[PDB]
């Protein structure tokens, strides 16, 4: 008599909007992924377990009153650049809007990514142009190497991912006149002293390049932490460069979302809604 | 007559970018020959005078005055209890509404679609924190915010497009305690930025609000305010609070004495103050 029509037991799961509370709460995939008997049992057990989740986050954020007095990303911050000061790497901050050819030298369809201002004017969706430019001038008055880097927001309307930030902030450092042989090394250097900074220790380098270069993407498991990027590169003749180079970039927010294991990338990011990875209305 | 031949347009303005003195800015010459000749030994000073500064940004510092000041004023606000957030850039058409005196704001940002804008003051975002955080924690709320704000236009001879603003506020603030505590941030803020000389200047005139400025001589280093404030109702506050704003890069070219505020300012043609074509 085992035919049996009936469903497979604990059919029942979170509705769509329990799902995203418990997720703004940073459940664990496991309790994300529970089942039970039937949807008063659930809507139950969802009550409990939010509760245990908004009182862990009033903990932290007492934490973060009487302790640290900043968030996780103005500690990533400024631990970030003092670790890069003391490896000599001079900080630069510049506009975070910037103009359509400037743009236009780094590449199209990245023209439909970026939030414009007008017809000639945008906001900067990576540092790159800046920092090319900075590079022009500065070469013109420095000796090679060049140690650069800057910590900044940046905008896309879209992107790639399974989640979206139209504000993030971008760490990419930069060595200017880096000699040739030792390139995938410095950029295995940065990666190092950004991500010991960052207090990441289990990450992985992986090396691709064809045609228009060699990248060197850093990444935890299936997780990208950054990528970086090698000269002379084909763009190099649009901005006047033609030294060596190595840069590296990261997406702090993410960065601090998959050390923390939180499960919106909101979370820790420029926020109304949440602090230092809290949800604010528990 | 004698030393009546002064800069060209071109000859200021360069002298001005290269931060002169202001006494080298109103020098006279005796003719056009002797006053083309004292630019060029001129110019050149102030050129090798920037390449020494960016020395001391290159072997010393490893980051500009911003970014400095920045780093200095946060931890001295973390040492008197106040907690720093950090918000989005982007506000709402609503939010910036409902800091309007009244029922104008609009012409000045730059707006990314009929809904949305650059933020051109930190305000309404601490606002909206103020509301969420009385609702966890007990008052007083201290918190601030170091950031970039956007505007199209600005009072005053100059202008920047991108400044950086920091907004530091207390709500709960006792009542009778709201001047003393205007007081005890301007000086918190100041003594950390390298500025002791400065007084403040309370208005008072209501229907507009107890406003408050704090000086150094004839010019502003800050803008203050205080609640109960007819703003408060639209954000749902009903406490007292005071709050108090200042522009760092004007705070940085009044304290080093520089000629344009875009010196020290978000830039790809200056870095540190000094103009990067030399
Ligand atoms: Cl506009
Ligand atoms: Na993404």
């Amino acid at each position: 008599m085992f035919l049996t029509r009936r469903d497979p037991p604990l059919s029942s799961f979170w509705t769509k909007v329990q799902y995203q509370r418990l997720k703004e709460l940073n459940a664990s995939g496991e309790q994300l992924e529970m089942g039970f008997s039937d949807a008063l049992s659930r809507d139950r057990a969802f009550q409990g377990i939010e509760h245990q989740l908004m009182s862990q986050g009033k903990r932290h954020l007492e934490q973060l009153r009487t302790v640290k007095h900043r968030p996780a990303l103005l500690e990533l911050e400024e631990k970030l650049a003092k670790a890069l000061h003391q490896q000599g790497f001079v900080q630069v901050v510049t506009p975070t809007i910037i103009t359509k050819s400037a743009l236009a030298k780094m590449t199209h369809p990245l023209f439909s990514q970026v939030f414009w201002l007008d017809g000639k004017k945008c906001l900067r969706p990576m540092l790159a142009p800046n920092l090319y430019t900075l590079w022009r001038e500065l070469e013109r008055l420095w000796d090679k190497p060049i140690r650069i880097f800057e910590i900044g927001t940046c905008y896309r309307k879209e992107s790639q991912g399974a989640q979206h930030l139209n504000e993030f902030t971008m760490l990419n450092l930069t060595e200017l006149g880096t000699p040739l042989e030792e390139r995938h090394q410095r950029l295995e250097d940065m990666a190092r002293w950004v991500l010991e900074a960052a207090g990441i220790r289990e990450f992985e380098l992986v090396t691709e390049s064809s045609v228009v270069g060699d990248t060197v993407d850093v990444m935890k498991g299936d997780l990208e932490l950054a990528s970086g990027a090698m000269g002379p590169h084909f763009l190099d003749e649009k901005w006047e460069i033609f030294d060596p180079w190595v840069g590296l970039g990261f997406g702090l927010e993410r960065l601090l979302m998959i050390r923390e294991g939180t499960q919106h990338v909101q979370s820790m990011a420029r926020s109304l809604s949440y602090l230092d990875g809290v949800r604010l209305n528990i």
